């Protein structure tokens, strides 16, 4: 993939609108392209793309139907638009249908048990406050590494009890995975690097499993982390011996929580910068933080879509999706659908229906980590409000190349503390 200027959507025949282009978000053309699809081709077939042909489903109501109807639309074998590079396919329950999906999700869902998240609030808030206190207030800095990636990486390490000093690896491996050119149009096109990483990652999870079992056998009390949970349950105490399940489950937790958390933490600042009256509203009414977090997640939509395959011919939106066709559920478009949300492109932190967004999906795959993400975002903004009278974005944000992740690689921020 090489970036070129994306033309006005009005220059295109409807059949030539290709929303798999991974520069549509960066260039700001995604809003007009998806509005044209919602209005005039809400169930749209693209015959020609670098990823092969695919349907786009772009209205909120129709996306709900596809996401909930796993008897008609399969999540197998992959949920990104393209294909993983050869040798890198791993089975993850995000790309599995019931009943097996339900079985595999049950084996890990305890890691985000509400009682466990509540016990970790002090740690999350301490990390958040320490990170914010460390930021300079006399010069701008890049928020993406300093805050969003920093906090996400610590959280991911805690979730796995992954060696804290190596947490940068959970994220580097994960980035090169979720950013495969063949899968998402991301910038990673070297299969040699992905082979090195996927193997390093698999070896690292195996060493962690053995270190944790040796520590448990030696009398270490079990913790909140996923490995401890897997080793405490009869069904999964032997998960090492099922390598596809073991590697797939652990990889899904890390990839699932990595750039989603990161880009939600960054995106709230970008939304405030575009709608600065909302920050004055927030400072005057801090009890809006929980609803604001929903509005940040709606407006940002950190994952633009999830993909499905039609299990049979399905009539949708005056169109016949054929058995075997790839069907892309464009959450990024659904969350801007004016049939669902009034003034959808506005960031409105007291929007009463913000919580009804589809950024987590709907149906059996609805995000397992939704409460953990919301918790971290709430604490982030609580701790921001204690410290800063103003936040300024000093340069146009740099947006990531991807058709899947909607995110930022550079967000240059100047802080003004209160007195
Ligand atoms: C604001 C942040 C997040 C967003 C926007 C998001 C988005 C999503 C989406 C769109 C799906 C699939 C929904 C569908 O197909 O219907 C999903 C599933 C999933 N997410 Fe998240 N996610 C976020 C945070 C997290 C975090 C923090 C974690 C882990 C700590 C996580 C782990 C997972 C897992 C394991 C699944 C698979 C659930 C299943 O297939 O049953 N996510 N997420």
């Amino acid at each position: 993939f090489v970036e070129t200027p994306i033309p006005d959507v009005n220059t295109l025949a409807l059949e030539d609108i290709d929303v798999s282009n991974p520069f549509l978000y960066r260039q700001g053309q995604w809003r007009a392209y998806f509005k044209r699809l919602r209005d005039e081709a809400p169930v749209h077939y693209q015959k020609n793309s670098p990823f092969g042909p695919f349907w786009s489903v772009t209205r909120f109501e129709d996306i709900l139907f596809v996401d909930k109807s796993h008897d008609l639309f399969s999540a197998e074998p992959q949920i990104i638009l393209g294909d993983p590079p050869e040798g890198l396919s791993v089975e993850m329950f995000i790309a599995m249908d019931p009943p097996k999906h339900d079985v595999q999700r049950s084996s890990v869902q305890g890691v985000v048990a509400p009682k466990n998240l509540k016990e970790m609030e002090g740690l999350i808030r301490s990390r958040t406050g320490d990170v914010l206190d460390s930021l300079p207030t006399d010069k701008p800095f890049n928020w993406v590494p300093a805050v969003s990636k920093e906090l996400t990486g610590r959280m991911l390490a805690t979730l796995l009890d992954f060696p804290y000093e190596e947490r940068h690896k959970l994220v580097e491996w994960s980035d090169r995975m979720a950013g495969a050119a063949s899968a998402t149009g991301g910038e990673f096109a070297d299969e040699n690097a992905m082979f090195d990483d996927a193997a390093d990652m698999a070896r690292s999870f195996s060493r962690l499993w053995r270190d944790k079992e040796a520590r448990r056998a030696a009398g270490e009390e079990p913790g909140f982390d996923l490995i401890s949970l897997l080793q405490s349950n009869k069904e999964t105490k032997d998960l090492i011996n099922r390598p596809m399940e073991f590697i797939g489950n652990l990889t899904l937790l890390i990839v699932g929580g990595n750039d989603t958390t990161r880009n939600s933490m960054s995106g709230g600042l970008v939304a405030m910068n575009e709608f600065p009256r909302e920050f004055e509203k927030l400072k005057a009414k801090p009890e809006l933080i929980p609803n604001m977090v929903s509005e940040i997640i709606r407006w940002q939509t950190p994952l633009a879509y999830m993909r499905r395959i039609a299990k049979q011919d399905v009539e949708l939106g005056g169109q016949t999706i054929k058995k075997g066709d790839r069907v892309v559920m464009w959450y990024a478009s659904g969350n801007r659908d004016e049939r669902k949300f009034d003034n959808p492109d506005q960031f409105i932190i007291d929007r009463k229906d913000a919580r009804n967004h589809m950024s987590f999906g709907y149906g059996v795959h609805r995000c397992m980590g939704n409460r953990l993400a919301e918790l971290q975002l709430r604490i982030l903004w609580e701790e921001i409000l204690k410290r800063f009278d103003n936040i300024e974005v000093v340069e146009e944000p740099e947006r990531v190349q991807s058709n899947f992740a909607r995110g930022y690689s550079r967000l240059m921020v100047k802080l003004t503390p209160n007195s």
